């Protein structure tokens, strides 16, 4: 009576009504992707959500308000099935969709304990919004918005549910496995049980970066000669043999990229005793050491590791001279202060077992979520120590499936690693320096799904993110999106959309999302759920700092420190 | 339709009484694609199309029909649709990398900006040379053998050879002089497979120009021969495999026969990828194309036709013009434009049709089109359709799980087809997150998972 | 027909005004006199219709930029926010609360 | 002070944003329906059944609008007493003429 359809298009429904205000009748919020239910008789009903609304003069009646609606599925009995029905007729009668209706949207499609509720209807909020959240997390999750949106709310909420996810036969912690790669130092505030890894605490040792990890810390890629590069890897593999202790048929598997434990400061020794290299007549490289007199073999190599070698040779050798861009290269980055996590002597020191005790957060103080801040770490080294963890964590999810496959009893340990300004290590962009970390999400994205280990991209700009690693996600939480090439990457790379919700992305609430995926029945605009303890970044407030009165005490303990 | 030619796998979305058939001989091999978006069970339907191809049998005999479907599932989702088939994930697969060709055997062991023209040189120049040692014909062959060709070479041969041309060093008579257990002697290519030998000694008091220029050579091709997710391609067992038993292996010839053969690629590293579904394709595709020479001659065909069913599709022929992609997508662009007439023919699946290459997607004729409500996913589509009736190719947002348009020369008339619901559903073994995450903390896992790594 | 909105597109706003006397790309559409309750959309652009049966009337296209309750603002397009329409002499200083309440 | 007139035969291949700056629009006939619908979206005012008068227009009658003037009106422009005729190579006068030959030498010296 009120609202009836006056056309059923194959992709769309045209309602005609004479008064919103009646048609609100129960005063739910009544808006563009609000849910219609378009039935004459009950216990059967077509969902359509709104794409416009307009208006219509006959020029001799009342006017008539007309409704863009898209069918997307029709009810029966508690039960929902996506995708427009035969329902839709022009003598229909519409009315906006019951709570008991809405409900059923995605009560039904999830088993009472695969809910993961996060976030409810943003139309209704008496309707809460379930996920699959065995779906959820297992496939890769993509959280999309532009600053001020309150994404780092929305990925703080997700996480938190998911740390206080529990059963109710045991209180403690659960198996919630968490890691976070935070450039901003964000999330320290949202989790205070966490454990949070800066530069001060983190100790990443360096013998388990790869060749491609080992040459962009070491060497750089103008100004070094391919002599320069192959004294490098003749010195890391020979290195990486005798502090071997195990089998030696292992040892010839050893190659520069193998993750075998190697002494930077012998292979300090070894590019330094080859730079001061003397030649014989018979082009042999005779060496004097404290120990003996040699001369440069394959087989008495290691013992030129040591400090105490002194050159012989009546004439300068070949390359002598010649890595001196080298040694004082490496030289600086030992003792480099900032490159103390991963170049230190407690990198030598720590074991491979306290490494992913660290990183996984399984040593003594055991906790859910892992924060590794990353604030600290210099953007030189930061791709590459994002890259270590990253295959670090990935081949623990290989070599997780290895174990219970053959005891046929698994325990697992699901792994997902958040990854908070995701574009900034898996760009669109192929540099070389941005190589290393690509790839190692890359491998984890296009991999890490049957392994254990999945990620979470949230990033500020998605048009950044490479397509290879944003498409293998498969749920995508997209909040406030507004910048143009934003948008455009994000609405050609959605894979599951109703018809016209997309469009409401750069006109989204704070805290409002836009989410989608195999996770969740349909995609709903919904409303996140506000954080308790909220991911407020600590950061120096420039205007409190500004009118200090300038002090200028502080200078003067500056340079102490400094010296 | 003929009565004998129908293949009946859906009914009428409009009209459940009213079956849809089609053209089952046109149907297959005129290549499909079944195109469907997440959440609209199109792996259903590629689930009822092969059960129903299986199961499609005469009554004279009782056992296995001639269907013979390859399955390129990255997702492992078909191990628990057929449960007859044989299912090769990568530590049961054995795939031999000396049936490579000259272009995926690059793209496995090198990688093009980092390694210079000659360094490369010294790759194929080894693999050419070892090519024709193993090789067991007549001399005369040996002189057709090159890089590209696809016989037995041994991987360790070709390491020694590039490790040994690391060590060139010349005399006084500027000769690449190598001491060898069997004799002294100068690098000549009548003499240069004793270079093989790892027992080579080098001469000449003056190095080589270019020694030392293979060590970010051999160390990258050091570490592939031995890794452990590489042992199915690289490993003591791809030596040691037959060329027939590598066939025999990927259509289920073997002692366990199937219709079937799925091939679970997610275990195969995604650098590599690429390089073993073109390295099946390419394997296919010959089988077929050196099927019908025989059949020729024997006047009467027994027939291996083959469908070769590419789930995610747009991974292996992408659209974007990448050499890491170059490989797969050429294997399976062969497939399309010629395996129709070899009896090799492909079925496409993808949740975003719109990445896999027009020049491909557009070689296959019927089109089985599920929900698709991503709009660049429907104007690729609407675009690449071959047939139409008026205003059902809007209906693609709206249709419902397990409701298809499909269309080509199968069907009678485009149409919106209900897909049989599958008896047994394509299901994947996917970690369940929540439910081991509302399990309690396990800590006697992690000591264990150390032990693996070392 | 003083003022009302004709078309309630996800993300803008079409407005049907008889003439421009009865401002600019960018400007903010303030016309509120409602309490606790309103809406406030930037313009997009201005556009003139052809009707070929009535009088010329000016069509602007409305970004929907927020929503005020009793002085505090939220940002993001919500079109629940007009049901009353009257013509009174109203405030102006609410335009103040979209950046000062933050 | 520096103003300007766009005077132009094809006003609907000018581009909007110059055109519209210009507030008195003095129109000739306008008779072809792409010109007309330009112009006729371009107007600062308008009275209903006159810019339909665009095509109907005499030999120098003009319609002017504008906030100079007082009201849109259909006016009819002065006759030139000096028309601004543009001397021109009136060509079927020249090939009515016998064939020019000593000319085309004249030509190429003057090229080369």
């Amino acid at each position: 009576i009120n609202a009836e359809v006056v056309s059923v298009s194959p992709n769309k429904l045209k309602i005609s009504v004479d008064d919103l205000e009646e048609f609100k009748i129960a005063e739910e919020k009544l808006g563009v992707g609000s849910y219609l239910r378009v039935s004459d008789n009950q216990d059967v009903a077509l969902l359509a959500i709104i794409d416009n609304f307009s208006i219509e003069v006959k020029e001799s009646q009342k006017q008539k308000y007309m409704i863009e609606a898209s069918p997307i599925g029709l009810v029966k009995n508690g039960k929902f099935y996506r995708g427009g029905d035969s329902l839709a007729l022009p003598p229909k009668k519409v009315e906006p969709a019951k709570l008991d209706e809405i409900i059923s949207i995605y009560s039904d499609s999830i088993d009472i304990n695969d809910r993961f509720t996060f976030s409810s209807l943003s139309l209704n909020t008496k309707v809460s919004v379930p996920v699959n959240g065995n779906r959820f997390f297992n496939k890769h999750i993509a959280i999309v918005g532009s600053t001020g949106s309150g994404k780092s709310h929305t990925v703080a909420k997700i996480l938190q549910k998911a740390v206080d996810e529990k059963q109710e036969g045991y209180k403690g912690l659960n198996n919630s496995h968490i890691i976070i790669f935070d450039i901003h130092s964000e999330y320290e505030n949202a989790f205070p049980n966490s454990n949070v890894l800066n530069v001060d605490t983190l100790t990443l040792p360096y013998w388990l970066l790869n060749g491609d990890e080992l040459e962009e810390l070491f060497l750089d890629t103008e100004a070094n000669d391919h002599n320069q590069r192959n004294v490098f890897r003749q010195a890391i593999t020979l290195n990486k043999k005798i502090h071997f202790q195990g089998d030696p048929a292992t040892k010839e598997i050893i190659s520069f990229h193998s993750p075998y434990y190697f002494d930077i400061n012998e292979v300090i020794n070894y590019i330094n005793n080859r730079n001061n290299e003397r030649k014989n007549k018979d082009n042999e490289h005779i060496w004097s050491d404290e120990e003996g007199n040699f001369k440069f073999d394959n087989e008495n190599a290691h013992r030129l590791f040591k400090e105490n070698v002194t050159p012989d040779g009546s004439s300068a050798g070949a390359l002598n001279g010649k890595l001196l861009n080298f040694v004082d290269r490496l030289q600086s980055k030992i003792f480099d202060k900032r490159l103390d996590f991963i170049l230190g002597e407690g990198s030598k020191s720590v074991t491979f077992k306290e490494t992913l005790e660290t990183l996984i957060s399984y040593g003594k103080d055991k906790s859910n979520i892992t924060i590794l801040d990353v604030s600290g770490v210099p953007f030189e080294v930061l791709s590459i120590c994002v890259s270590l963890i990253s295959r670090l964590i990935f081949e623990f999810g290989y070599h997780s499936k290895k174990i219970k496959r053959k005891s046929n009893e698994n325990q697992d340990i699901p792994i997902l690693i958040v990854y908070e300004e995701a574009h900034k290590y898996a760009p669109k962009s192929d540099l070389s320096k941005y190589r290393t970390s690509k790839e190692a999400i890359e491998r984890i994205a296009k991999e890490g799904r049957k392994y254990g280990v999945t990620l979470l991209l949230a990033s500020q700009r998605p048009s950044e993110i490479s397509e290879t690693i944003f498409s293998q996600c498969n749920t995508f939480i997209s909040m406030r999106l507004t910048n143009p090439d934003d948008q455009n990457y994000v609405k050609r790379l959605l894979p599951d959309t109703v018809g016209d919700i997309t469009n409401l992305l750069p006109s989204l609430k704070e805290g409002e999302a836009l989410i989608m995926g195999d996770s969740i029945s349909i995609p709903s605009i919904v409303k996140i759920e506000k954080c308790t303890i909220p991911p407020s970044s600590i950061d120096i407030k420039y205007l409190d700092e500004w009118r200090k009165e300038w002090v200028d005490s502080e200078f003067d303990k500056i340079i102490e420190q400094w010296s």
